[PDB]
DNA sequence: ATTATGACGCT
DNA sequence: AGCGTCATA
């Protein structure tokens, strides 16, 4: 009773781009707005990888990890954006300075943890508290909220979506007791008013929208971010959960997307998180490990307690390229000028992270694939990165690779390089 | 022949 | 350390 945690000491945000690398193109090119279209990398093979969608062009079936000559197949008026190249290979820059641009106003708010190129999270505890004063036992409006969901609202005793929209945010807001400072449902509620401050913010000053998600963990506001996308932020409350999860598929929750979701599936012979509530503790830990079984027991009933990380930086960069099929490298001078290109990229990257950053790497990482083996990587090894000089660092890479090569002819290349990977880790300040 | 990344866990 | 898992555009 009065001693069960209920994991809502927290006010967590997720804000997540919408259709980003798109979004950066449509600025860039007014021609693109408002239109479906895509970006693409590369071109030769079946018209390249599309690798973002737009709203619009997601109507036609359009999707990610599909190839631009299928996706004409579905949409014949798609229009296309292409991802630049540099030294023989796509190079990311104008995505990752867009992303500088968000996450430097989000910080303005918070302190953030860098979750992916285009979001994050945000842990808003401090700045509710904050609100919450000034406010003295004011109401909240709902012209504070004018793009809010309320999940699992309105229920009980019109059909347009904003309407509906509306209809949930009144009931929410009519509930609320804004008598208490310490009620976690007013929390949320005055998250999600800072958050809606957030997302004005980033798109008055970037022109890019974007999605968010309230509630008192980062999974929670993970999965809450994409119930309501392109452009609208959506809250999840801690009541919410039993219901939203009673038919929510386990793979859908972060980390549960892949073997360990699928074995939660199979070994225990249920579908949705909610009925993983029929468990106890020692029965999840004793299928899934120690930490694993804790964190599911405590998640399906809504609790999470993972920190929002202070961290707006990636803590690597690394550059990388496939050489697939018939472009696999199969002599010493491919793989010598290959290394040399994606090293050339690392140290215009890293220079300018010690510049911006202050701070330095100290380790190159080197990863190679090799033709025929099902994994992504089939070797790594690690070397010193003593200074930032792309032959230097490509002789280095070259080096710690050069008995890979089963070729008896060392001109040859055997069996032949499919993926060429440097990666600067391991940064002290400087 | 999605590709190009980037964080964190295991032993 | 090197490998594996899971996740992003
Ligand atoms: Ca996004
Ligand atoms: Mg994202
Ligand atoms: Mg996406």
């Amino acid at each position: 009773g009065p001693h069960m945690a209920t994991g809502q000491d927290r006010v967590v945000a997720l804000v997540d781009m919408d259709c980003f690398f798109v979004q950066v193109e449509q600025r860039q090119n007014p021609h693109l707005r408002n239109k479906p279209c895509a970006v693409v990398q590369y071109k030769s093979w079946k018209g390249g990888g599309i690798i973002a969608v737009s709203y619009e062009a997601r109507a036609f079936g359009v999707t990610a990890s599909m190839w631009a000559d299928d996706a004409k197949k579905l949409c014949p008026d798609l229009l296309l954006a292409q991802v630049r190249e540099s030294r023989g290979k796509a190079n990311l820059t104008k995505y990752r300075e867009a992303s500088v641009e968000v996450m430097e106003i989000m910080s303005r708010f918070a302190v953030i943890e860098r979750a992916s190129i285009d979001e994050a999270y945000v842990d808003l505890t401090s700045a509710v508290q904050e609100r919450l004063q000034k406010l003295q036992g004011q109401p909240i409006s709902a012209d504070l909220l004018p793009s809010t969901y309320i999940e699992g609202l309105p229920q009980g005793p019109t059909v347009q979506k904003e309407g509906m929209r509306k209809q949930g945010l009144f009931q929410w807001l009519d509930s609320l007791q804004i008598d208490n400072l310490t009620s976690p449902d007013l929390q949320l509620t005055v998250g999600a008013v800072i958050v809606e401050e957030m997302r004005a913010a980033i798109e008055r000053e970037t022109g890019f929208q974007c999605s968010a998600g309230i509630s008192h963990n980062k999974v929670l506001a993970k999965l809450a971010c994409g119930l309501n996308k392109p452009n609208r932020q959506t809250l999840v409350s801690h009541g919410s959960v039993p219901q939203l999860f009673s038919q929510m598929p386990i793979r859908k929750i972060r980390s549960l997307g892949g073997k360990l979701g699928a074995s939660v599936i199979e070994i225990l012979g249920i579908e949705y998180m909610g009925e993983l509530t029929q468990f106890t503790e020692s029965q999840l830990q004793s299928h899934f490990g120690e930490k694993n079984g804790s964190w599911l027991y405590a998640m399906c009933r809504g609790i999470e307690h993972d920190p929002v990380k202070p961290r707006q930086l990636p803590k690597t960069i690394g550059c990388s390229k496939n050489f697939p099929g018939k472009t696999a490298l199969a002599t010493r001078e491919q793989v010598q000028w290959w290394l040399l290109q994606l090293a050339q990229e690392l140290e215009e990257r890293l220079t300018k992270d010690r510049n911006d950053n202050d701070r330095v790497a100290t380790q190159l990482v080197v990863s190679i694939r090799v033709q025929g083996d099902k994994r992504l990587s089939s070797l790594r090894r690690c070397c010193a990165l003593t200074r930032y000089d792309a032959h230097k660092m490509s002789h280095d890479a070259f080096t710690v690779i050069k008995n890979c090569n089963t070729s008896g002819i060392q001109t040859e290349w055997s069996p032949p390089l499919t993926m060429l990977f440097l990666c600067a880790t391991k940064f002290s300040a400087s």
